[PDB]
């Protein structure tokens, strides 16, 4: 059943339209009930003998507690208006690597990752501890800005969508990226993962390749103050197994001809005097995995992970 | 409790279906299908909270392609349709057993109706449609702009909305439904006070025949599908540019009092189940005979 534009996409575009759109007439809560923590919009489209070219005849969209996201984009710098443009003024771009989908908007600030219905259940059990820590933090971190959960069901099927600032740059393309767990049972690429145009690395192959971050003393003691602060805060969920993803742009090698208009949240120049001129990009990715696991506690695996990333930097 | 979901869900379900029939184009021909379709739509919110609308409820629009046809065939833009129903909450009127609702404009008018009434428009949709081309939508029958069912804490209500056939403008005082065969306590009269109250338009010679002319074509269209009880709705305004009043004829040079008759056919759809050429008959020469 070949299809031009993937109805998926087509489903979860007009239903960010519409959730955003009812959204605007409902004022914004001065305070964050739990109940809101709990809450739900969902709304079910049945057309008969009554076809649309971009969206199927039967779906369901559903939203997830929407005044909760609501108030973490506005933490997070983000207008409900700025963010139904960056979705849906022009269909975002597909990205491989992941389980399932992985999207990119148009203007290159926003990701939007597939996850399964467990990934759907962490963040509930951990919802109002991540609002928490926004508030504590005033958004500045590098743990994922979490903007928005939707389920997109098409066919009798449930996707589960999951939106985020993109880590990586709107306009600077990534030429190298690594994804950094400090641990010992020791990661390397695969063959088979290694041999495409942009691997993603891993611990192994940071060593391998004499890899080293060269940012300055400054901008290192505000990103590992940051990243301590942030890891502490998991270590007290009982969290585990992250990872820190970094990309590497290459300056020389640069961009296409395209070169004010967006702010790289997770970036960070390289030092004036690194041997090559680059800019980083790093964000902590895969937090929200407890401790629970059917065959290294919290803390060992923080401190361990920590202490990795301190040596990542020269 | 009475501050009201019925007419919050029925403006929001007019705006979501506007909004998404402009990116649906509209067709140039019609298939028996559009005659049997229908989109539905149902809301159900969790802990979620809104003023207007409740949290649980469900809009079916019927025929979607049809009644937007329709529209384009009576000189109706669906945005200014929209801006019609929404911009500004239509006034309620206390003509009983239902709803009936005016919109701010006074240009379009909702009537809350049965569920065998829409049974009764699926019948004969088609056949109502194809009347409307032929005569390219210049009929003393009732324009039927859309029909929807809202559904609000598990009551099933149906909307059907017509264009106004009294004024935007100029108030109405004097309302009969003629038939042809007395009103117990604007009043609705009956047919005996047109008699009674030697009641009497005079719209000019030229003016009276094309009227007449249609009436007797809209009639000869129903009894070829065997309808009977319709009325013809007389409003009237003694006399003493944003729209069109299209069932108004001007007062006639030199009568009595100058004044403005407001006339079409209600009530329709009423099929035989006193024949519908006898009901015609007699319907048909008693109104045309007020000159
Ligand atoms: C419901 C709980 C989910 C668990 C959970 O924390 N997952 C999780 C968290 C964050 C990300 C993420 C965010 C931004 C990103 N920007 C760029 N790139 C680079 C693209 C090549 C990324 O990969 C990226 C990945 C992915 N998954
Ligand atoms: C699906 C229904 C089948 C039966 C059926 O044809 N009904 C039916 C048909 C037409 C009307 C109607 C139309 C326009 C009108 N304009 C003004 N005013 C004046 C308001 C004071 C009206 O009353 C009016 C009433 C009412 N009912």
């Amino acid at each position: 059943v070949f299809r031009a534009a993937d109805p998926l996409v087509g489903v979860f575009l007009w239903g960010v339209a519409h959730s955003i759109n009812e959204l605007s007439q409902v004022p914004p809560p001065v305070m964050l009930l739990p109940d809101d923590f709990k809450a739900s919009s969902k709304i079910k489209v049945n057309n008969h003998l009554f076809h649309r070219e971009n969206l199927p005849s039967h779906f369901k969209f559903k939203e997830y507690c929407p005044q909760v996201f609501r108030n973490l984009r506005d933490r997070f710098g983000i207008d409900d208006q700025d963010y139904l443009v960056s979705l849906t003024r022009n269909p975002p771009s597909e990205s491989e690597g992941s389980d399932g989908r992985f999207l990119i908007s148009y203007d290159r600030t926003l990701v939007i990752k597939e996850v399964s219905s467990e990934d759907i259940a962490d963040m509930h059990s951990n919802l109002s501890n991540y609002h928490q820590y926004i508030v504590k933090c005033h958004g500045n971190t590098l743990l994922p800005q979490f903007l928005g959960m939707y389920r997109v069901s098409v066919d009798n099927e449930d996707s589960y969508m999951l939106v985020m600032r993109n880590m990586f740059s709107h306009r600077l393309p990534v030429h190298r990226k690594y994804d950094l767990k400090g641990s010992l049972v020791s990661r390397e690429a695969s063959d088979k993962e290694k041999v495409k145009e942009l691997p993603t690395l891993k611990d192994m192959d940071f060593l391998n390749k004499n890899q080293k971050v060269y940012i300055g003393e400054e901008e290192k003691k505000i990103f590992l103050e940051k990243l301590k602060r942030d890891v502490e805060f998991l270590v007290q969920l009982k969290i585990m197994d992250y990872s820190l993803l970094l990309g590497i742009h290459d300056i020389i090698r640069g961009s296409e001809p395209e070169e004010e208009s967006f702010i790289d949240v997770y970036a960070i120049r390289s030092a004036e005097g690194a041997p090559q001129k680059e800019v980083y990009f790093m964000g902590l990715i895969d937090i929200l995995t407890q401790y629970d696991a059917k065959k290294v506690h919290p803390e060992q695996y923080a401190k361990r992970f920590l202490d990795f990333i301190t040596n990542i930097f020269a």
